[PDB]
């Protein structure tokens, strides 16, 4: 396997983040049918991190960020969340001339949002081939953190943290900085509750105010939510079009499909059990950032600007493990959930009782980033800004 210039006519632009481009397969080859390709963009491990991750040697010995992320997903994440819901991808060889071709294609096809985005990195010789999770109604949920901290290291001035989800508090700061059109009714505690009624309530809230937490795809094309944490509450107009976009797929009368869809997503999520395993990893944040931040300053060997005498007394081994676990928690807190459906016709699944319909589903965790050690400082600063603002507004 080696991709090159004539193969580049087989891939269409799908999307991108800050670091990677995603192209979908448009060709015919039984090899890449239902596959996407992840290509590194140009930009322009540290020893501490190498010391922090020393346990997993392959990770520290990775020659580039692509390999680093794959092995983090494969070697650190998969043992925690299980292979069933995580696709780490298959590395493929790529030629410089393939990449140079993809470059020209991306600059011509990128949406307006992305017209000045970074070039493809043409020095690279590898890309990642992954299953297309959109291929089918696809539902992407960014759930955020689903528990309330109880930590001893949370001081008396910050006690609302013990009472009010980090998400709900953040909404107020977002609304202050004019980043959202209004407060979302979504509560992660509901979604992670293990309660059927509460999950459905969460899904309805996500549908109503998607922000950047709820997107729905038809065959990989956005039919709800999308670019705009800033885009507002689902309007009559948007609601109506979405209802119609569901026609044929959900077999109910005009106007009733949306409610069946929401039920379907709710049943899939609760049924799958995927939130429980995710919640466990979020809870690898055992101390709260207000605890874990002290351990951080002991790893980078610097006086602590926060000072918790006992956290600084720990042996180095135990500090490394705590930050390590916080950082893995941070992956789980910031990942997304992709639920893919297809309807069975009369000739893992969910049923709708009024419809008499059946739906295959698959669930994957996506967006599983390795968090750089240094980010602890910004984890702390954001945390301090969130609570003081909520405190100030109470
Ligand atoms: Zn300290």
């Amino acid at each position: 396997m080696i991709l090159e210039e004539k193969d580049a006519s087989d891939w269409i632009y799908r999307g991108e983040g800050g670091a990677n481009l995603v192209l979908a397969y448009a060709g015919s080859s039984p090899l890449f049918v239902g596959k996407v390709i992840r290509i590194q963009k140009a930009r322009r491990l540290t020893s501490d991190e190498q010391h922090l991750w020393r346990e997993n040697n392959e990770l520290i010995s990775s020659p580039n960020k692509e390999v680093l992320e794959q092995r983090y997903v494969q070697n650190v994440i998969i043992p925690l969340l299980g292979p069933k819901h995580v696709d780490a991808g298959v590395r493929v060889s790529v030629s410089k001339e393939f990449l140079e071709c993809v470059d020209k294609k991306v600059t011509k096809q990128r949406p307006l949002a992305r017209v000045n985005a970074a070039n493809v990195d043409t020095s690279h010789d590898s890309a990642l081939i992954l299953n297309d999770h959109s291929l089918c109604i696809s539902v992407e949920i960014k759930p955020k953190c689903g528990f309330l901290p109880t930590s001893r290291f949370i001081g008396k001035e910050n006690m609302l943290k013990t009472s009010v989800s980090r998400f709900k508090m953040h909404q107020l700061l977002k609304l202050e900085y004019i980043e959202i059109s209004e407060e979302s009714e979504y509560d992660p505690l509901d979604l992670f509750s293990g309660s059927k009624e509460r999950v459905l309530e969460a899904i309805k809230a996500l549908y109503s105010t998607p922000q950047n937490n709820f997107r729905v795809f038809l065959n990989g094309s956005l039919i709800l939510g999308g670019s705009g944490e800033s885009t507002g509450r689902t309007s009559p107009e948007i609601g109506y079009a979405f209802e119609d976009a569901l026609k044929g797929f959900i077999q109910s009368e005009d106007g009733h499909r949306t409610e069946c869809f929401l039920q379907l997503v709710s049943d899939a999520v609760y049924g799958s059990g995927v939130l429980d395993r995710l919640l466990e990893i979020q809870k690898l944040d055992k101390l709260d950032i207000e605890g874990a931040i002290h351990c951080y300053y002991d790893i980078i060997n610097q006086p602590c600007p926060i000072c918790e005498l006992s956290l600084h007394a720990l042996p180095l081994d135990e500090s490394l493990k705590i930050v390590k676990e916080y950082l893995i928690a941070a992956t789980a807190k910031d990942c997304s959930i992709m639920i893919s459906f297809q309807s069975r016709n009369a000739w893992d699944y969910v049923s709708l009782k009024p419809t008499n319909q059946t739906f295959d589903y698959k669930v994957h965790f996506i967006d599983l980033s390795l968090k750089p050690l240094k980010r602890m400082e910004s984890y702390y600063k954001l945390d301090k800004k969130i609570i003081s603002f909520y405190n100030r507004k109470q």
